[PDB]
């Protein structure tokens, strides 16, 4: 994959421009899925000026005459297999450019060469022709490309009225022509031989390769289009689509005249993300804004360093449209301007080139174009947010800052801005004049009990939102039923599950990263994205749609005869329709007000009482919403709540997603000032009291959010990211926004049941007490859960005592239970008489099959870790290091035999112990993506357990806290974690890869691509997992089962031929013999068993694991508490063989002899309300993946001395942009033979002209060292590991050294030994979570030095915005010219001063000299001259954590 794009500076056409667009195309396929084929690819793209000569001409050789305008043409991929259906379109393209008068000299078939096209893509090749157009009317450039859009929208969408599939006008202007398709982009060229000839020329280019998560090649589906480009993900998508149902509704401009209405909807069916954004932009441009402008009114970069000219702009569009958000390189082009692009976050690289020839070439990578270093003036990339442009017309440059200042210069912004009323300080005012209160005990008590509410609830949960401001953290999987099969009142948000994001794109850190999030929230800003006048300010603006009942009313207030309440209750009297009418009811009274002139609208429980029932809020939401965007209406209301069922984070989010502007949780105020008049909350006003719930509440959104990159509310409204289970499919298409619910559930009737049940429960007598709950714990009341107190005996018992019987006694108190979770709900019975047992495959054959999850030291004694390596190795099974390190000395058999060493050791997000040696000493590396207690983020260790070994272990800092960053650095989006894969499989050349992903639904298609991206297993955990830590809610509330999860991969990946390729494994509550029939039924062919593993080691379930009070030695770091540990490797071996040996007990009853003749069988499952359907269903009823060399191929061939004899050696070798993960192979095989460090620096160095490409040096152990003169692409020294890499400009490169890039992002993560030197500037995210390794670089991109944690970072040079987040621990020197770093510097954990030690000043001067030494660095060179001056310069930048700890103190 790739975007790139390239532009004469001067406006004036060249052939070279077009030439170098190929030369680029022809270096990116290191980047993309290699067929077998040869051919095929997934889709590639040039997006070029029509060439007037080369077509001119044409029509001059049938013998016309060549017309002195601009002539047209339209790139059209008819039907191919229908000539019927081609006519059709013929006629119908011809019409339309008909009616408009214009002229026809017509149609040309492309020559192209389907021999290098595979079949699978010859088979859905469509015709592609081109037809000619002509001005005859004489009419103007820009009036052309206006009228053929109207025109080919029209077209387009009479095809659509005919019914004609496969039609599709790539382009079709007087100025640009696209010509994209599916195949290998190094063949574009090929299939397309026009490209080939000289009349080409061009003043500008766009190209674009594209992956997949698919084996199906759709041709219309390839880029560039129209007047974009994207290298990302939009996963904002679904919400900018609604919404768009909406702007329309208003869009009208004069420049379509009377053609609007053939204008909508600007979004046809069947378009990727990027096909539905460029037809976005490309309405907006049609009707008048430049490119740039349009970049930002759609992408527009993060409000958090600012002129105020931007800030104003920037307000301008955020109110006007919501963002497009997902990780995004774009290449743009209106007319006359091309522009490069980024999304808020800098979440795909952009580099970027300009020549003294006058060009500029734009990239995804760097070497991806020949350039002689001799004429290169400048060396750039984009940031978070930035564009570069041209404007071709007047041919001028504008880099970022010139160019936002010119866009902030056309209109009075801040003038316009200025027309908001922020009804904010309004409703704070009120609030600090006190939040009432105005029910009685009786009566909280009350409803409360209507929704079921309970103590749990809020002691559990509520309470601490209020007072530490911070949601519940909790422990263990969530083991309770899944709502639908529940036997107690849970409310609608239990089924709406929280969607996330896994391999697509990366999910945001909302703590260190907070600046660049929002939660602004407008009432009445939905006009005319078409417009551009001022009066588009005029709106109301919360800064949360957070209400206290305060606030609320302030604002209910302010509105007045503008606002209109409707009444979400109904009747008990009601009959067996009443929630039903109600529903109608509802949706029309708002229709009514809306029309009727009423500007917001207040849905609400309220008069919910002893003869009414309350509309369950949710569905109360989403029925208004939806039925007011099917009406055109949604965008002249807000839609506020007031409901009495909310209480915490996941109910809002689900709320605010389904509609909602605003709410207010008002009865839980309520139940908050009951529990403070009895002083629960101490001195603490009840103001503050609520202000804490609020910040909860906030931080608890933004999470929620982040948890699939969205980085702002206003996209996230409405967008329905959530997924239902449980509930009936029927019912969730009528009243939500669009979700999956892959199985109906219960419907309206039942619905209605259930609330109006609820409802007697505390209406029929009084109330004076909640009852427990049971729901986040077992008590030994109502909910259920799957481990209990007696199943946790009986299962101790018999592990311990060593009895099957007892065994068996226990499976069967868990099996004979009334359902709880889906595979509950199957029979297995099967048409082949019974085996004899003795006759099937073996318990050591089987119990291989399973093995012990990743549970990190850390979360678990280090008595527990190691018990469980020793179980495993012991039974020839695996186990799985976890998300925190593993001790080296473990790397031994020790006298008695036993091996504390694991089998399968996890890459996660903060690298943890992340070594050239951690990732030798396995069979396998498990790529952890997520975890079912928490999808969407990352782990959690608390600082008190964050004990000196476990530090050490880590190098991370004592009893500093670890949480971990969401997302890992290095994978942003599909080919990212498929360069990963590669690093893996080339620092260990035994290892298979596994990829730990999170049922849900969408998963199926990842797993393709996870497929694709060469991984050996793939592992879908289940919802209802296991942590030592996590928030609460999403140990209630992300994730999905693992029987749906399961099976989507398992189909998916069959269905494209892939799963051949891959092996799967499952986990998630998986505690009995048939739990591992039916899941392999399913697909898979490896289980996880963690939790009861730790059961049977001892754990008695009792829930602290995050306290760091463990009852029993299991979860703790606490020395006293770890001696009560009884676990042993004989208990687990013994709950192994039971598990199997049961297996084995089943299959034999089955008629099979072993597990492989029943893997896929899912016609041995039946169920026995919801559909199972689906997952049942058959696709076709009736070593490891390897890996490409690199240079490291060479380098060990030409290094047999250093591994036969010792030598030392200096080698040299040119570098591509296309050469990967250069030297990982040699440190594999260096640490394999002298170890990490048997080797002195330097040993063997290896000097490379030219361009590194990713994962330069990854892995690098200390002995080799590499000197890139001339360089480098992201990842350069990717977890170093004491090896040394230096970065410099040739010798012959006229650059200043500082003034540009040189390396890409996510430079040394998780880093934990060596040095790095860089004669340049890095991009984003440089030396993240660092651990230990030292560098010197002459400048940063945005968030750098984030999550360090050890090591030395020096840096000459300007640094981005929020440096040091979350800096935990290290240091970094910082050379400031002008007393700016503080206003970049994030705060909060660190603190700079300037050099007073001189011991601190002593090693920066070192480091720098170093740095000069190993770069000839001038610039470095003359601060070294002028250190007594420029000393004083710099800032030390030390963390808070660090002060007390540090040898010699920093200060005095
Ligand atoms: C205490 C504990 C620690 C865990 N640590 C990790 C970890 O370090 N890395 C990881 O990728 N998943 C981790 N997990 C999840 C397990 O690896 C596995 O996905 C899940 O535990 C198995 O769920 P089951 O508990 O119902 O047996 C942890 C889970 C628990 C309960
Ligand atoms: C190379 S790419 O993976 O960025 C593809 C981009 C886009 N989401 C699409 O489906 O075309
Ligand atoms: O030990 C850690 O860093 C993480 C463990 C974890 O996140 C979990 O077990 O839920
Ligand atoms: S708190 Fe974890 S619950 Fe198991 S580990 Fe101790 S009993």
């Amino acid at each position: 994959c790739g975007v790139g794009f390239i532009a004469a500076i001067d406006g004036k056409p060249r052939r070279s421009v077009v030439e170098k667009g190929i030369e680029a195309l022809k270096a990116v396929w290191h980047r993309g899925a290699v067929d077998a084929d040869g051919k095929t690819g997934d889709g590639a793209g040039i997006h070029v000026a029509v060439p007037q000569k080369f077509f001119k001409d044409h029509v001059k050789v049938i013998g016309h005459r060549a017309p002195d305008n601009k002539l047209a043409v339209g790139q059209v991929f008819l039907p191919r297999i229908s000539l019927d259906a081609q006519e059709a379109c013929r006629c119908i393209v011809e019409t339309e450019i008909l009616a408009f008068g214009y002229y026809i000299y017509g149609w040309r078939q492309v020559p192209i060469n389907v021999d290098i096209i595979g079949e699978k893509a010859n088979a859905t090749r469509p015709e592609i022709e081109q037809i000619i157009v002509g001005n005859n009317k004489g009419v103007s450039d820009e009036q052309f490309e206006l009228d053929l859009y109207i025109i080919r929208r029209r077209i387009e969408k009479a095809v659509k009225g005919e019914q004609i599939n496969d039609f599709y006008i790539c382009s079709l202007s007087a100025r640009s022509i696209i010509y994209k398709g599916m195949f290998l982009a190094e063949q574009l060229t090929t299939f397309y031989p026009d490209l080939l000839d000289e009349r080409f020329e061009s003043d500008f280019a766009i190209y674009h390769q594209r992956y997949s998560t698919n084996t199906f090649p759709t041709w219309p589906l390839a880029q560039p289009f129209r007047m974009l480009a994207h290298n990302g993900e939009i996963n904002t998508v679904k919400g900018n689509v609604n919404w768009m149902k909406a702007h329309e509704t208003r869009m009208e401009h004069p420049a379509f005249g009377t053609h609007m209405q053939d204008l909508k909807p600007v979004i046809g069916v069947g378009l990727s993300d990027s096909g539905s954004l460029d037809t976005v932009f490309e309405v907006m441009v049609r009707a008048g804004r430049t490119a740039p402008m349009v970049k930002m009114m759609l992408v527009p970069q993060a409000l958090t360093t600012t002129p105020d000219n931007h800030k104003a702009l920037i307000q301008y569009c955020n109110s006007v449209m919501e963002p497009w958000d997902g990780p995004a390189a774009l290449a743009m082009t209106d007319g006359r301007w091309v522009v490069g692009g980024m999304d808020r976050n800098g979440l795909r690289p952009m580099r970027y080139t300009i020549t003294t020839d006058g060009l500029i070439i734009g990239g995804s990578e760097t070497g991806m174009v020949k350039i002689d270093e001799t004429q290169v003036i400048e060396k750039g990339r984009l940031g978070p947010g930035e564009m570069i442009a041209v404007d071709l017309q007047s041919g001028k440059l504008y880099r970022d800052r010139e160019l936002k200042d010119h866009l902030a210069t056309l209109k009075p912004w801040d003038k316009w801005v200025q027309n908001t009323t922020h009804l904010d300080e309004l409703v704070k005012t009120a609030s600090l004049k006190g939040e009432p209160s105005d029910m009685d005990k009786a009566e909280l008590r009350r409803r409360q009990q209507a929704f079921g509410l309970t103590m749990e609830d809020m002691e559990l949960i509520l309470h601490p939102m209020v007072e530490d401001g911070k949601e519940a953290i909790g422990s263990m999987g969530d083991d309770s039923p899944i709502a639908v099969l529940s036997d107690k009142y849970r409310g609608l948000h239990h089924f709406f599950r929280q969607n996330f994001s896994q391999v697509t794109n990366p999910p945001i850190d909302s703590l260190r990263e907070r600046r660049v999030m929002s939660l602004k929230t407008r009432l009445g800003n939905l006009g005319n994205i078409l417009d551009e006048d001022e009066t588009q300010t005029r709106l109301l603006q919360l800064e949360s749609p957070v209400l206290t009942t305060a606030e609320f009313r302030a604002m209910r207030d302010y509105m007045g005869d503008t606002a209109a309440e409707i009444d979400a209750t109904f009747p008990v009297d009601g009959g067996p329709e009443a929630l039903r009418d109600a529903l109608r009811r509802i949706r029309q009274e708002t229709e009514d007000a809306v029309r009727g002139g009423a500007t917001h609208v207040i849905l609400t429980d309220e008069a919910m009482g002893p003869a009414r029932a309350a509309i369950p809020a949710i569905l109360a939401t989403g029925a208004v919403h939806t039925h007011l965007i099917r009406s055109n209406l949604r965008t002249f209301t807000s839609l506020n709540v007031r409901t009495a069922e909310g209480l915490d984070t996941h109910y809002f989010a689900v709320l605010i997603g389904v509609g909602a502007t605003t709410v207010n949780a008002y009865l839980a105020q309520e139940a908050i000032a009951e529990r403070h008049r009895r002083g629960l909350f101490g001195s603490m006003p009840l103001e503050k009291g609520m202000a804490n719930y609020k910040k909860a509440i906030d931080d608890g959104l933004l999470k929620i959010m982040s948890k699939m990159g969205i980085s702002v509310i206003s996209s996230y409204r409405g967008g329905g990211n959530f997924e239902a289970i449980g509930l009936s499919r029927a019912l969730v298409a009528e009243h939500f926004p669009a979700m999956v619910s892959r199985i109906s559930g219960i419907g309206l009737n039942g619905i209605q049941k259930k609330v109006l049940e609820q409802h007697a429960t505390a209406y029929n007598e009084e109330v004076v007490a909640l009852p427990v709950g049971g729901f986040y714990r077992f008590r030994k009341s109502g909910d259920r859960h799957g481990w209990e107190g007696g199943v946790i005996h009986t299962l101790q018992q018999a592990v311990t005592n060593d009895s099957y019987t007892t065994f068996k006694k226990y499976s069967e108190q868990v099996n004979k239970r009334p359902p709880m979770q889906l595979r509950d709900l199957l029979e297995l019975r099967s048409t082949k008489a019974p085996v004899p047992v003795d006759e099937v495959e073996s318990i050591t054959a089987i119990r291989k099959r399973f093995i012990t999850p990743g549970m990190s030291m850390g979360a678990l004694s280090p008595e527990a870790h190691g018990t469980l390596n020793v179980a495993m190795n012991r039974i020839g099974a695996k186990s799985d290091s976890g998300e925190g390190g593993e001790d080296p000395a473990r790397f031994r058999p020790d006298k008695n035999g036993d091996n504390w060493n694991s089998a399968i050791k996890q890459v996660a997000s903060g690298r943890f112990g992340v070594t050239a040696e951690y990732l030798n000493q396995c069979r396998e590396l498990e790529i952890k993506v997520a975890q079912g207690a928490k999808p969407g983020e990352g782990g959690q260790l608390p600082g008190f357990k964050v004990t000196e070994m476990i530090a050490r272990l880590r190098h991370s800092t004592p009893g500093v806290m670890l949480i971990s960053p969401p997302p890992h650095h290095d994978i942003y989006s599909i080919e990212d974690l498929a360069q990963l894969i590669y690093d893996l499989k080339q620092i260990n050349p035994d290892a298979k890869v596994t990829v730990k992903l999170v049922s849900r639904s969408g998963i199926g298609t990842i797993a393709a691509g996870v497929a694709k991206a060469n991984a050996d297993i793939i592992l879908i955990s289940g919802n209802s997992g296991g942590t030592g830590a996590s928030p609460q809610t999403s140990i209630k509330f992300a994730g999905l089962p693992w029987e749906m999860g399961l099976s989507e991969v398992h189909q998916v990946l069959t269905l494209n031929r892939l799963r051949h390729r891959v092996r799967l494994r499952t986990d998630g509550g998986l505690k009995t013999g048939r739990d591992i029939v039916i899941a392999a039924m399913l697909g898979a062919e490896e289980f996880g068993i963690g939790t009861a593993s730790l059961i049977a080691m001892g754990c008695i379930m009792v829930r602290q694991c995050h306290s760091n009070t463990c009852p029993v030695g299991v979860c703790v770091q606490d020395d006293k508490l770890r001696q009560k540990f009884v676990g042993t490797p004989e208990k687990v071996v013994n709950l192994f063989t039971f598990l199997a040996e049961e297996v084995r007990e089943i299959l034999a009853g089955l008629g099979f002899r072993s597990l492989n003749e029943v893997i896929g069988r899912t016609d041995l499952l039946h169920q026995v309300d919801l559909d199972l359907n689906p997952r049942l269903a058959q696709v076709d009823p009736g070593g490891r993946n390897e890996v490409p060399d690199t240079l490291d191929a060479r380098i060990v061939a030409d290094a047999r001395p250093l591994f036969e004899e010792g030598e030392k050696m200096q080698l040299a070798y040119n570098a591509r942009n296309t050469q990967r993960a250069i030297g990982t192979r040699l440190s594999s095989m260096v640490t394999r033979k002298f170890g990490m460090f048997g080797l002195q620096p330097g040993h063997i160095t290896i000097r490379l002209r030219g361009t590194a490409g990713q994962s330069l040096g990854a892995f690098a152990v200390q002995g080799i060292k590499l000197e890139v003169m001339g360089d480098a692409n992201d990842y350069v020294g990717k977890g170093l590991s004491g090896g040394t890499i230096v970065v410099r400009p040739t010798t012959s490169s006229p650059l200043e050294t500082n003034k540009n890039t040189i390396i890409g992002n996510t430079v040394l993560y998780g880093a934990t030994a060596g040095k790095l030197f860089a004669a340049g500037q890095a991009g984003e995210r440089f030396a993240v979570r660092n651990s230990g390794a030292t560098v010197v670089v002459e400048g940063c991109g945005s968030n750098g030095c984030e999550y360090m944690t050890g090591g030395t970072a020096v840096i000459l040079g300007r640094v981005g915005d929020n440096f040091a987040a979350g800096m935990t621990g290290g240091m970094a020197y910082v050379y400031d010219l002008d007393d700016s770093l503080p206003l970049y510097i994030n705060d909060e954990s660190v603190i700079f001063q300037r050099i007073e030690v001189g011991h601190y000043e002593s090693q920066l001067k070192h480091l720098i000299e170093e740095h000069v030494t190993e770069t000839q660095s001038r610039f470095a060179a003359e601060i070294l001259n002028d250190w007594a001056r420029e000393v004083t310069k710099f800032w030390q930048v030390v963390p808070k954590e660090m002060l007390n700890r540090l040898e010699v103190p920093v200060h005095l």
